[PDB]
C-alpha cells in the first residue's frame, strides 16, 4: 500500500487532460492502455486518472484518492477494509475495469439479487465510458439471459447465482445448454460475510425421485381370501414369492384380459404385482417394517419401500434427494484470482490467508470518523435488559434522533415492536421477505423520530443517510448527533457488532452506538464462568461495577475460537467431497464431446454394430449413447453424496459434540469412490443390453423451521 499511495498522487498529472478529452476519446484512451502487470503496471496513473473523470461524467460523484486505493489495493489480489459510506460499489467496479482492461473476465460476487441488479445499473454507464461492457444475474434471469450476462467483461451475481448456475449445469444433457462459465476473477462484495461466516455453509441440487392403486389392491383382494393363487419360495423362506397360473389368470383378467409375459407387460405390469405380493405376503408389521412417524423403516429393495408404504396405506411423497452439491469456500476456490472488500476485514485476515491464500490491506477514511461508541449496558436477567432496552429508546426517540436496533432474530424484534409501540414509539420492523422495500424502507433511517428495528443480517449494502434518502433535514438530524445505533447483545463475532456500529458515522458526520448485554445471554452463557461475574445490582437491574467490557470480550474471544475449530475440522471434510466433485465434473465434460459413443462401441459392442446396421442414425447414436453413459454418471454420485452425508451424520450422533479428529470418514469416502467410475461405465453397458421431473436449488441454512 506505500507503492499504491505515491500510484494515486502520480494520478494528478493527468486531471487536466483527462477532463478535456471528449468522451469518444475518452473511451479509445482507456482501450489503449497496457495493464496485462495488473496493480504494479506502467498505465496505473493514466488509469485512476481515466477511472475518476469517467465517474464524475457518468454518475456523478468525483471519486476519492482513497476509493481509488481502495480499487487499486483490489488489483492487487486483497481483501480490503473499507467502512461503509466509503464509496464501496464505486471502488470495485473501478478495481472490476483494471482487471478487465488487462483482458479478465471479472465476477462481481455481491452475495443479494437486488443490490446485483442495482450495482449493475449504477456502474454500467462509468463502464461503458471505458469500453467495457456490464450485465447481471438475477434468480429468475432466464439460461440464455445468464449465458448474455456472463458474457460481459464485468458480471454482478449473487454467491447463490454462480453456484446455483454451476450445480444446474448437471442437469445438462447437451454442451450448448451449459451456462456457468469458466472462473477466472472474483471481486467479492463484504468479503467478511461470504468467505468466513457462510464458507461451511452448502448450496443443494434436489430434485423429485407411483404404482397402480389398481394392482396394490387386486394383491390385497388375492391374499384376503382362501389362497392357493402364490407360491411362496422355500429353497429359502425369505426368497421372492412366485406367481402360481391359477393366480397368474385371475390377475390376467382382473385386468381386462391382458396377458403378463407379453413384452407389453413383461417389465411392468408383472413387476407391479410381484413387488406389491413381496410386501403384502413376505414382510409383516412385525419384526419387517413398524411406522411411528408416517414412515416404514428396517428392523430397500427397488420400489419395495412405496409398496410397504401402499400396503399400510400411510401415502406420502415430497422425497427429494441431494443429486448436487458445493460449499461456498470450495466455490470460491475455484477461481484464478479471488479478491474482495469488507468494514471488517482485519478480525479474519488469519482465516482468509489460511484458507483462500488472501491479505488484507486496511484503507483509511476520507474523513476522520468522530462516530461514539459507549461500553455494553450489563443486566442480570434477560428480561431486566430488554427492560432498559425499551427505556433506552424511547428517551433517544423523544429527543427526535433516529434510532436503528439490531437483533439476534425476527421474533426476537417482534417481541420489541409491541414492547416500543405500547410505550409510545412508532418503530418498523425489517422482516428479511423483501431486499428492495427493505433498502426502500432503510434509506429512510435516519429521518426525525425514525425508528427502525433490524436482525443481524437485514438492510443490508444500503447506506442510511440523514433525513431519509438525501434531505435537508441533514442539519437538523446532524444537530441531535446523528444516527443512533442500538445492539441488545453482541454476536458470535465483534465483526457483526462493528458492521452495525458502522452504520452510524459515515462521512465524518456525528453517529452513535451502545450494546446490551446480560449474563443471561447465550453468548456469556456457558462460554463463562457464572460465579465469576459481578453481581450487585441497580433498582433497575445495571450491574454496578463498570469492569464489564473485557469480560464480554473474553466471552466471544472464546466463542469465535469455538466456531474457527468447527470450521477447521468440517473444512477438512468439504475439501475431499470438492477433489471428488472436480473428478465427475472433470468427465461429465468430456461426455459432452462424443468420447461417449465410442466407450460402448470399443466394449465388447455385440449390439452397438447391430445399432449402426439397423441403426435410426449414428448422428442420434451419439445422442443415445450419452442418454446412458451421462444417467448412470449423474445417478452413481448423487448415491454417493447420500452415503457421505449419512455417515457424517453416523459419527456427528456418535460423538455427540466431543470434537474429536474423525478420519474414519476420510479413509471411507475415498474407498467408496473408488469404485465409482468403474462402476458407472459397467451399469450404463448393462442398460444397452434392454433392447428427474421437479429439480430446485437451495442454500442450507441454520437448523430451525
Amino acid at each position: 500500500r506505500s507503492r499504491s499511495l505515491a500510484d494515486v498522487t502520480a494520478s494528478a498529472e493527468y486531471d487536466k487532460e483527462a477532463a478535456d478529452l471528449s468522451d469518444e476519446k475518452l473511451r479509445k484512451a482507456a482501450g489503449l492502455l497496457n495493464l496485462d502487470d495488473l496493480a504494479e503496471s506502467a498505465d496505473i496513473p493514466q488509469f485512476l486518472a481515466i477511472a475518476r473523470e469517467a465517474a464524475e461524467r457518468r454518475t456523478g460523484l468525483r471519486p476519492f484518492d482513497v476509493q481509488l486505493l481502495g480499487a487499486l489495493r483490489m488489483l492487487a489480489g486483497d481483501v480490503i477494509e473499507m467502512a461503509t459510506g466509503e464509496g464501496k460499489t464505486l471502488a470495485g467496479a473501478i478495481a472490476a475495469a483494471g482487471y478487465a482492461l488487462a483482458g479478465r473476465h471479472v465476477h462481481v460476487v455481491t452475495i443479494n439479487d437486488y443490490l446485483a441488479r442495482r450495482d449493475a445499473e449504477w456502474m454500467g454507464p462509468l463502464l461503458d465510458a471505458m469500453g467495457l461492457t456490464v450485465g447481471w444475474i438475477t434468480a429468475d434471469s432466464t439460461p440464455d439471459e445468464r449465458r448474455t450476462a456472463y458474457d460481459r467483461d464485468v458480471t454482478y451475481a449473487s454467491v447463490n447465482e454462480i453456484g446455483f448456475d454451476v450445480l444446474r449445469d448437471q442437469l445438462v444433457t447437451d454442451v450448448n445448454d451449459l451456462v456457468s462459465p469458466n472462473p477466472d476473477v472474483a471481486l467479492i462484495d463484504e468479503a467478511d460475510s461470504v468467505l468466513v461466516d457462510e464458507a461451511l455453509v452448502p448450496l443443494v441440487l434436489a430434485g423429485t425421485t407411483t404404482p397402480r392403486l389398481e394392482i396394490i389392491r387386486l394383491v390385497a383382494e388375492l391374499v384376503g381370501d382362501k389362497d392357493a393363487d402364490e407360491y411362496f419360495a422355500t429353497d429359502s423362506d425369505n426368497r421372492n414369492v412366485h406367481l402360481t397360473e391359477h393366480g397368474a389368470r385371475k390377475v390376467e383378467k382382473a385386468l381386462g384380459g391382458i396377458d403378463l409375459y407379453s413384452e407389453e407387460h413383461v417389465g411392468t405390469t408383472l413387476t407391479e404385482v410381484n413387488v406389491a405380493l413381496h410386501a403384502h405376503v413376505l414382510l409383516q408389521r412385525d419384526v419387517h417394517y413398524i411406522v411411528r412417524d408416517d414412515a416404514v423403516h428396517l428392523i430397500w429393495p427397488d420400489g419395495l419401500q412405496a409398496a410397504v408404504e401402499a400396503k399400510e396405506g400411510i401415502e406420502t411423497t415430497e422425497t427429494g434427494e441431494v443429486l448436487d452439491t458445493i460449499t461456498v469456500q470450495a466455490l470460491i476456490n475455484r477461481y484464478a484470482t479471488v479478491c474482495g472488500m469488507t468494514g471488517t476485514a482485519l478480525a479474519a485476515g488469519e482465516q482468509l490467508r489460511q484458507f483462500y491464500q488472501l491479505g488484507v490491506s486496511p484503507i483509511p477514511p476520507n474523513k476522520p470518523n468522530i462516530r461514539e461508541d459507549e461500553a455494553d449496558r450489563v443486566y442480570i436477567t434477560t428480561a431486566a435488559k430488554n427492560d432498559g432496552i425499551v427505556e433506552h429508546i424511547t428517551e433517544v426517540h423523544q429527543r427526535g434522533q433516529p434510532v436503528l436496533v439490531g437483533t439476534r432474530d425476527v421474533a426476537e424484534s417482534e417481541e420489541l415492536h409491541e414492547r416500543l409501540v405500547r410505550r409510545g414509539v412508532p418503530a418498523v420492523v425489517l422482516n428479511a421477505k423483501n431486499d428492495a422495500e427493505e433498502a426502500r424502507v432503510i434509506a429512510e433511517a435516519g429521518k426525525y423520530g425514525a425508528v427502525t428495528v433490524s436482525t443481524q443480517m437485514a438492510g443490508r449494502g444500503t447506506d442510511i443517510r440523514l433525513g431519509g434518502s438525501d434531505e435537508a433535514d441533514h442539519d437538523r438530524v446532524a444537530e441531535l448527533g446523528g444516527l443512533h445505533v442500538v445492539g441488545t447483545g453482541r454476536h458470535h463475532t465483534e465483526r457483526l457488532d462493528n458492521q452495525l456500529r458502522g452504520r452510524a458515522g459515515r462521512q465524518g458526520d456525528p453517529g452513535s452506538s451502545v450494546f446490551f448485554s446480560s449474563w443471561e445471554d447465550d453468548v456469556v452463557a456457558a462460554n463463562l464462568d457464572h460465579n465469576k461475574l459481578p453481581m450487585a445490582t441497580d433498582e433497575n437491574g445495571r450491574i454496578v461495577s463498570p469492569r464489564t467490557g473485557s469480560l464480554l470480550d473474553h466471552a466471544q474471544r472464546v466463542a469465535e475460537g469455538r466456531l474457527l475449530d468447527v470450521h477447521a475440522n468440517t473444512w477438512r471434510y468439504n475439501q475431499l467431497i470438492a477433489q471428488q466433485r472436480a473428478i465427475i465434473v472433470e468427465r461429465r465434460n468430456t461426455l459432452l464431446r462424443t468420447v461417449t459413443a465410442r466407450e460402448e462401441l470399443a466394449e465388447l459392442a455385440p449390439k452397438r454394430y447391430e445399432e449402426l446396421s439397423d441403426k435410426v442414425s449414428e448422428e442420434r447414436l451419439e445422442t443415445i449413447c450419452r442418454q446412458i453413459m451421462l444417467y448412470h454418471l449423474d445417478r452413481g454420485w448423487a448415491d454417493h453424496l447420500a452415503y457421505l452425508a449419512d455417515i457424517r451424520e453416523s459419527i456427528h450422533l456418535r460423538a455427540l459434540g466431543r470434537q474429536n479428529p474423525l478420519d474414519e470418514f476420510h479413509r471411507m469416502a475415498v474407498d467408496a469412490f473408488a469404485s465409482l467410475a468403474a462402476d458407472a461405465i459397467e451399469a450404463a453397458q448393462q442398460t444397452f443390453e434392454t433392447a428427474p421431473t421437479s429439480t430446485w436449488t437451495y442454500m442450507v441454512n441454520d437448523n430451525p423451521l
